């Protein structure tokens, strides 16, 4: 089997991407944030504290003939940005782009933090990291990909995110028309539960590539590219007027600037992030200072290849017995 679904930016900055997901019988379609940096599929629901729902589409398990309460099970998660949610657990039929999993754990939110309430476009998350990070207690549950894997034509999914445009998540096959050149594959460590890999270095603009190992995670659920302070300082030093602002919370630059590209290494291959991808617009409405899309990972504890990096590539998440990541230009 295979599946293919379009993913769509939630706003004009590509802050996140939403993908329609069918849950239950008859189908209830919710728009979920596919997150390769977590492993819970959770949704706004009929059980979510009413005051914490503001415009989201909710899952109503009592209207699904295939919903089943997982007795006594609970879940609770917090994310890198400090947001969080928690609740109880159902299993139900879940389809993504024509690909169906029966008995998928669908984690129903009782509580969500303010950032989720305030984002009316995101109805939940669908985690695609390794199932070892799943937060269901007392018994951890499998991700949609893990459940689907044995049925897939190939044990893979791909992320093809757009720049200010829709893109695609495919399950079970690699669309050889969706990228240019070849896909370069690179080793993955699953020891921390993430799609963790080592980039072979970077370049700023037209500068010479610096060979240096950069461990990080491929994370579709993170907006920006977070890299060591050394790397990030070298990038912004090439932008006139750029500076790190503690009050804003990162590097800012004059909105009138022409940003250089940023290249990261995948083995002997190179992915070039155009300068425009690194502009995240005015720091506040009407400001002539703009927020940068490459920021320091110092304090996070890990480097994160978020959407700014991933949208420059066609990315293969290979869930074979020994997982790997593939990157191609497009
Ligand atoms: N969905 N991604 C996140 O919540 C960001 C993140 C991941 C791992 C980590 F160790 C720190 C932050």
């Amino acid at each position: 089997s295979t599946g293919s679904a379009t993913t769509t930016p939630i706003d004009s900055l590509d802050d996140a991407y939403i993908t329609p997901v069918q849950i239950g019988t008859p189908a209830q379609t919710l728009n979920l944030d596919f997150d390769t940096g977590s492993s819970d599929l959770w949704v706004f629901s009929s059980e979510t504290t009413a005051s914490e729902v503001d415009g989201q589409t909710i899952y109503t398990p009592s209207k699904s003939t295939t919903a089943k309460l997982l007795s006594g099970a609970t879940w609770s998660i917090s994310y890198g940005d400090g947001s969080s949610s928690s609740g109880d657990v159902y299993t139900d039929t879940v389809s993504v782009g024509g690909l169906t999993v029966t008995g998928q754990a669908v984690e129903s939110a009782k509580k969500v933090s303010s950032s989720f309430t305030e984002d009316s476009t995101i109805d939940g998350l669908l985690g695609l990291a390794f199932s070892t990070l799943n937060t269901v207690s007392p018994t951890q549950q499998k991700t949609f990909f893990d459940n689907a894997k044995a049925s897939l034509d190939s044990p893979v999914f791909t992320a093809d995110l757009g720049y200010h445009a829709p893109g695609t998540y495919n399950f079970g096959f690699i669309d050889t028309t969706a990228y240019t050149g070849s896909i370069t594959y690179t080793a993955v460590s699953t020891k921390q539960g993430f799609w963790e890999w080592t980039s072979t270095g970077y370049a700023v603009g037209s500068g010479t590539f610096k060979s240096t190992s950069i461990d990080g995670i491929a994370d579709t659920g993170t907006t920006l590219l977070y890299l060591p302070a050394t790397v990030v300082s070298a990038y912004w030093a090439q932008v006139s007027g750029a500076k790190s602002s503690s009050s804003v919370g990162g590097y800012v630059f004059p909105c009138s600037a022409t940003l250089p590209s940023f290249t990261f290494g995948v083995g002997s291959a190179r992915i070039v992030i155009p300068g425009d991808y690194i502009d995240f617009g005015p720091i506040s409405t009407g400001s002539s200072s703009c927020f940068g899309g490459i920021q320091s990972s110092a304090g996070i504890g890990i480097n994160i290849f978020g959407d700014v990096a991933l949208k420059a590539a066609f990315v293969v998440f290979n869930g074979a017995t020994t997982p790997t990541l593939g990157f191609a230009s497009k």
